[PDB]
């Protein structure tokens, strides 16, 4: 293609785009097809001459969009929101444009210096700690990860790396390997797996800290763990803690561990990948209390901020703690990869085009939208909720076995009106109710809710039978 | 934004786009800016309210552009090239809209399968063994990964991983941890620093392996190493072989090193980051003869087949191998990140709209302007060729001093009509002159070797005084 035909082809795939976006209430969330519909319908081999847009976008339609779930639809409540904005997808359109990548900063230096500023832009909606920011000044500083599991994994790195040191300062005659075999991680038992992908990867044992009865990480649960593997010639490393997990949306107390890291020289990393775009809200922000005992804080922008995927944000206290492993000039030494896009492009485009109140209200508006559909559960005592709702995840389930709710997801997801995904807490099977799409409505909370207490009845019935 | 408003400013988008790509041979290829340059000329603080799309891009234009280096300018030579195609773009918008995260096949079935359908359609270009493809049978497969120096890390990992699970299996007792102070890797002393950065992140010792006149490993240097590192206790589990080397594309050779791999149990990763979008050329695919020794292979369509960043291409021999670390379902287990953006059209778009023929012909031209080059050079007795020619790389230099050659470097880069980078070959410094962008021709060949040439003369007369 050159630029003249792409003039024309571009702006059909705007249409396109818009097209998809305003009729997708219209589409079923969840498809139809079963795992390996596609190979059969596509030829084997690539084409030797060129085939026609025309029969491409075609395809999109007649091949593509059977095998899609459709995340953006108002009627998926699974998982966590993943970010869909307009102004993301225009600032992704001229990130291909320029199309550099900024390993270095001589390799496009707007594209690493636009990424400090965002980074200080967000820390200060966030209301992070001075010490976290760059502004050209100090030691701290954030960075766009591919995703907040990567993030993870780089805190950890950095933590094993530093650990090592200050072992081998002390004890000059101790081998890498020997340090190894006693390092030990910790995390919540509702802690995501990336966090068990992280100490698999970097080599290190990893243990779970029981959370309390509001699944929540706690003083008392810690110090017990603490106890035990040190006496067993454990060492404590690093820890990441947990605000809104992926189970429950529960937030672990950091004004309880972060003293207790800091004491035992364990690298607290905050992992707030969906709660954290809550934080711009004041009345979230003491969610967040206790971050400045936090060496590491990561949250997805591609969650719940609106700024699509990839764009994980993560800020470091000690730049030289991150890249061992004031002004910035290069982020080689910040992330797994070497090679990256200009990415904050699309928290530009995001945080210009909405506006700090523009955000806000979004949080907020998907905010009522939970306790919206919290209240219908709370009507029908055929139902409880497990967890307290706080921000866009309702826990809820039918009084009694896990086999009924296991039978009421499975209407559910067979009738494939709405979708949604269940979790565990504890021995207690549960269904998770997550406010996603961008376009979603009280309207379509409502219609969810409508279906899922018609399914429950007939599932009720079969269970007396 | 809602979709009315993306028709109008997506199209404008579309056409900004086109006139950056159309006048882009009027841009100077490296900035002027200095480091630090962009953070004065934008707000603090995110706005409150938003701010207007026109005030956006004329931030783009005024703010960010003067910070570009331009990567798809022709007279942009450094590294390797990036790919920049309208196809790849074009999908990458169908990519965002459709905005699923595919970390698992029902978050959206076509983000897993596509992908696994386009990595056999290139794995048949490149004619790989049949080992490595999918095609819903036997035990290989390809994944796209972020990038190469992940792909590097994955294969690591799942090398550590088989090669600990098999010590432990001959000696039950024998702890992690003992094992990991005996493991190492090898690769070329030309490996790309992303093999030094996996081992440092495996947490194993890497030893580069001394290359030949023709900076190629060399069974004979391999089979030297290997005899010190066992004898000294090291166990040998993990090898790069590189074929496009970053410093002066030369070729492992696969066919002598390969068999020693297998012998010695030493898991075979062949990067070919650069190189391997050639492959797809029939004379050029003996390069690639040996690859059927491998357990896996990578190459970046993202570099030199026209798939915009990111898409790096891997195919292994076991999926078993690479999953502890028929029909293809989830890819969680084949990269670091969890989740994964539907980057799989990219590949489609640009696939169908070139046709294989189509990207054939445009490696052929590449490698016909570096031969151009090429011969301008051995033209000119002030100057000499280091290393063979056979890609789009060229490694030349002023007979004479690493001072007068760096002189000539620095008029280069301060002259700002071209942009190049050098490298070391021993100790050697050399200058790397890479065809790198999708519209460059002989024109523009000529008039860099013209460019060179003159200052090839003040940098000689400065020298003799
Ligand atoms: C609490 C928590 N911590 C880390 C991660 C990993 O984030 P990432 O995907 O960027 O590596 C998560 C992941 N959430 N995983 C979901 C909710 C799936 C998901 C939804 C929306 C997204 O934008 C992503 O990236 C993933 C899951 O079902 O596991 C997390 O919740
Ligand atoms: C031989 C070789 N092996 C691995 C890599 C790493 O690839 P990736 O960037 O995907 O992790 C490379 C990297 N090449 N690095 C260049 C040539 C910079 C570069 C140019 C064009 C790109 O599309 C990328 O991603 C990087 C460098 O200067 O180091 C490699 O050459």
């Amino acid at each position: 293609m050159n630029a003249s035909e792409f003039r024309r082809r571009g702006k059909e795939m705007v249409d396109y785009v818009a097209n998809y976006m305003e009729g997708i209430e219209g589409r079923q969330v969840y498809p139809d097809v079963e795992p390996g519909y596609l190979r059969p319908l596509i030829p084997a081999a690539a084409p030797q001459e060129p085939d026609t847009f025309e029969d491409i976008i075609n395809d999109v339609e007649k091949i593509i969009m059977p095998g899609v779930t459709h995340w953006h639809s108002p009627y998926f409540f699974a998982y966590f929101p993943t970010a869909s904005s307009y102004p993301a997808m225009l600032a992704d359109m001229l990130c291909g444009a320029i199309g550099c990548i900024g390993f270095s900063w001589a390799a496009s230096p707007a594209c690493t210096e636009l990424e400090t500023v965002m980074m200080d832009w967000l820390g200060k909606m966030l209301e992070l700690p001075k010490a976290f920011l760059n502004e050209k000044a100090g030691e701290g500083g954030g960075v766009i990860q591919g995703s907040a599991s990567e993030a993870t994994l780089v805190a950890l790195l950095a933590a094993r790396t530093k650990v090592i040191h200050r072992l081998q300062a002390a004890s000059p005659e101790l081998t890498q390997a020997a340090i190894m075999e006693k390092l030990v991680a910790y995390s919540s038992d509702q802690a995501h797996s990336s966090v068990e992908r992280a100490g698999l990867i970097g080599g290190v044992k990893l243990k779970a800290i029981p959370s309390d009865g509001n699944f929540a990480m706690r003083a008392s649960a810690l110090q017990e763990a603490l106890e035990r593997d040190k006496a067993a010639g454990l060492i404590p490393f690093f820890m990441v803690a947990t605000l809104g997990t992926t189970t429950c949306c529960s937030f672990d107390n950091l004004l309880e561990v972060g003293p207790i890291c800091n004491k035992e020289d364990i690298w607290l990393h905050v992992d707030a990948a969906y709660a954290g775009s809550a934080f711009i809200c004041p009345e979230f922000r003491h969610l967040l209390n206790g971050v400045e005992f936090a060496d590491s804080f990561n949250f997805n922008p591609h969650k719940w901020l609106l700024v699509n995927f990839d764009c994980s944000a993560m800020w470091v206290k000690k730049r030289t703690d991150l890249t061992g492993a004031g002004l910035i000039t290069d982020y080689r030494h910040w992330q797994i990869p070497l090679g990256r896009r200009f990415r904050s492009l699309k928290m530009w485009f995001v945080f210009r085009m909405y506006g700090v109140k523009g955000l806000q209200a979004y949080i907020r508006k998907h905010v009522q939208l939970s306790h919206e559909f919290e209240s219908l559960v709370r009507q029908d005592p055929r139902f409880e909720i497990c967890v307290e709702v706080i921000l866009g995840l309702v826990c809820f389930r039918l009084k009694g076995s896990n086999k009924v709710n296991e039978a009421l997801l499975q209407r559910i997801n067979s009738a494939k009106k709405i979708h949604l995904v269940p979790c565990h807490l504890r021995d207690k099977f549960v269904l998770r109710f997550a406010i996603c799409s961008r376009t979603v409505e009280s309207a379509h909370v409502q219609r969810a809710w409508e279906h899922i207490k018609e399914l429950a009845a007939d599932v009720l019935r079969a269970e007396r039978e």
